[PDB]
């Protein structure tokens, strides 16, 4: 207990962390279909665009029967059901996105959704782990994980660019997986004092984070800024600090009082903090207020991924190891990882500017947090 990353064997981290060697934090080969028993749920989730557009969604949810979650017997089926019910819930609350909101989630969604969220230790609102990490398939199983060979499972509105936004995000996560699988090698090389093994491990991580950033560049080709800001972002909005639901949402039949849960945040992806921790970068941007927000978003990650991040912080310090040596190869390799991270943060800042800050105009605290985490990262260059 408390001795850093648990291992399944001499090569691979513990399966308890639910990190896949091929897709990383993403869920491997997600389930696309629920048991027959939940067909009515699947129908609504598959037809969300035309049900919202026609004004039919809320009545159709209001006519659902209460389905027990007992027939969701494995992790993949529970994650698919969370995605389905999360999408239905966002669509039910926000409707067409023009301010006609519902403040009471009907019990025939609220209860199984809340029970399932309790099993998975995730809040009962859509999170990154649902709409990106489990929200995909290959078109052709025998072809590789590329944009052209992939699709999402659920969208909110036709033209909302959710395929572009979610798949490009997923593909960045998959690119980062090639870096994550090297982490045990880094710490093994430190224990063994294997200079070359550590060096090549850091070069491989740096190379995979460079590639992940080139995947991120694809967002511009599949997401229209106006459609993202004025349409998709509605359905990723939550009811924590939201003046449209100032007390939260009533989960009918689960809690008596309304409850607040936060909407999507880039802070729900584990990738940034994973490599900040590995490399010993300590983010300071935004003070205790940003730390509390970002820790709360950590509780919106799958619990096993939280435990991975927390075990990482207990391992020996890579940065301190490289700092204990007059070794230019190690310093340059460490620096390549940090530079790749700086570039990923710098690009993050540019995307927030083009896809949120600019549309909004057509705020200041967000642009300066992104600038500050970028300069904190840059100041970690050894
Ligand atoms: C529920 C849910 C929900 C929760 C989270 C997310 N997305 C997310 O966590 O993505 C991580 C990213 C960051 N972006 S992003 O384009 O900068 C980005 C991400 C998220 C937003 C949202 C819509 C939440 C917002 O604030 O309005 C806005 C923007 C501009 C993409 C992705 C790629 C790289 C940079 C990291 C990455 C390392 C993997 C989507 C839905």
């Amino acid at each position: 207990l408390g001795s850093g990353i648990q291992m399944e064997n001499s090569w691979t981290i513990s399966k308890e962390y639910h990190i896949d060697e091929e897709v990383g934090f993403a869920l491997p080969n997600p389930q696309e279909n629920l048991p027959d028993f939940y067909n009515d749920w699947m129908f609504i989730a598959k037809h969300l665009p035309d049900l919202i557009e026609s004004g039919q969604l809320r009545e159709r949810v209001e006519k659902l029967n209460m389905l027990s979650i007992d027939h969701l017997t494995d992790h993949k089926s529970q994650r698919l059901a969370r995605l389905v019910l999360g999408c239905i819930t966002m669509a039910y609350v926000w409707g067409k996105g023009h301010g006609d909101v519902r403040k009471v989630l009907p019990r025939n969604i609220a209860v199984p959704y809340c029970q399932l969220s309790k099993k998975l230790e995730l809040p009962p609102i859509l999170v990154y782990a649902d709409c990106v990490l489990a929200n995909w398939k290959k078109k052709d199983p025998n072809k590789p994980l590329t944009y052209e060979n992939m699709d999402v499972l659920f969208s909110f509105r036709d033209g909302d660019c959710s395929k572009g936004f979610f798949l490009v995000s997923l593909l960045v996560e998959i690119a980062a997986a090639s870096a994550i699988k090297v982490i045990p090698t880094v710490f093994k090389a430190m224990q063994m004092q294997e200079r070359d093994t550590l060096l090549k491990a850091l070069l491989e991580i740096a190379s995979c984070l460079e590639k992940a950033l080139q995947v991120f560049h694809q967002i511009h080709d599949h997401v229209n800024p106006k459609a993202f800001f004025s349409v998709l972002r509605i359905y990723l909005s939550g009811w924590k600090g939201n003046p449209q639901l100032s007390d939260g949402l009533v989960y009918e039949g689960f809690w008596e009082d309304p409850k607040e849960f936060a909407g999507g945040s880039a802070g729900q992806s584990s990738v940034f903090q994973c490599f900040d921790v590995l490399l010993g970068i300590q983010q300071t941007a935004g003070g205790g207020h940003a730390a509390q927000f970002l820790q709360d978003m950590r509780r919106y990650m799958p619990p096993a991924h939280r435990n991975f991040l927390c075990s990482l912080e207990s391992n020996p310090s890579v940065r301190e190891f490289v700092l204990s040596k007059g070794d230019a190869g190690l310093r340059e390799a460490y620096d390549a990882c940090v530079k790749a991270l700086v570039s990923l943060r710098s690009y993050h800042l540019q995307i927030v500017t083009k896809y949120i800050l600019i549309p909004a105009s057509q705020g200041t605290d967000l642009m300066n947090f992104l600038k500050t985490v970028r300069s904190t990262t840059e100041k970690s260059l050894l």
